[PDB]
RNA sequence: CUAAGAAAUUCACGGCGGGCUUGAUGUCCGCGUCUACCUGGUUCACUGCCGUGUAGGC
């Protein structure tokens, strides 16, 4: 979309900054979730997919201007400190066929052992011995800290950039979950 | 090529007993331990679509 706000954050020493990029996910989610607009694009530049680091930049698509001053707001409400926002620019278009989206993964064996025996395969022990073993725990790089709202613990979030092969534009969802789930224009 | 050249000390045994170390004593006075400080990077869970497996929500 047209209408991105690159956000870069201001160098803080008492305060880590991937503990600070979860406050803002957390704050763009309720205040994304209040809002009447379904589809608002979200994107990490700076990605760094080597050392296994989440950027220090972030940017919004949002086809429309009162939404995006509305978003311009939402990511900053209460904070006016730590964000250190930019201005609505006019995109380029190279769009590199980017997407991004949610994963995730299973790596506590008990609640599948709880979901197996309290709700289809009633039984007391045989679930302990079929499926899990202390093996094929997995993980996934980018982590979120994402403290819950409606009655949640801490719980992490996990988010991939598709292939970037440079042959076609196909068209996507916007946004698919909180912040993202479909392509969006790459720089 | 040596004050050279050689060589069986061998046997036995009862050290015994007796005894009052005694009393006496004033260690004793003094004292300033001060000063400063980010445990923090770090609660991958609960429960469900689902016969596995692998999609999703917060």
């Amino acid at each position: 979309m047209d209408h991105y706000l690159d956000i870069r954050l201001r160098p803080d020493p008492e305060f880590p900054p991937a503990q600070l990029m979860s406050v803002l996910f957390g704050k763009l989610h309720q205040a994304l979730v209040a809002q009447g607009g379904d589809r608002i694009g979200v994107s990490f530049p700076d990605l760094d997919e080597s050392r296994s680091r989440l950027g220090e930049r972030l940017r919004i698509h949002a086809s429309a201007d009162d939404l995006r001053a509305l978003l311009a707001r939402p990511w900053l409400e209460g904070l006016r400190d730590h964000l250190q926002f930019g201005e609505p620019a006019v995109v380029p278009h190279p769009t590199p066929y980017r997407q991004v989206s949610r994963v995730q993964a299973k790596s506590n064996p008990e609640r599948l052992r709880r979901r197996l025996m309290r709700r289809h395969d009633l039984s007391e022990e045989e679930a302990r011995k079929r499926i899990p073993d202390t093996v094929a725990r997995t993980l996934d790089l980018p982590f979120v800290t994402l403290r819950s709202q409606s009655t949640g613990q801490h719980f992490r979030l996990f988010i991939r950039h598709g292939p970037l092969q440079a042959t076609a534009e196909e068209g996507g969802f916007t946004c698919y979950g909180l912040s993202k789930g479909g392509f969006v224009p790459w720089f």
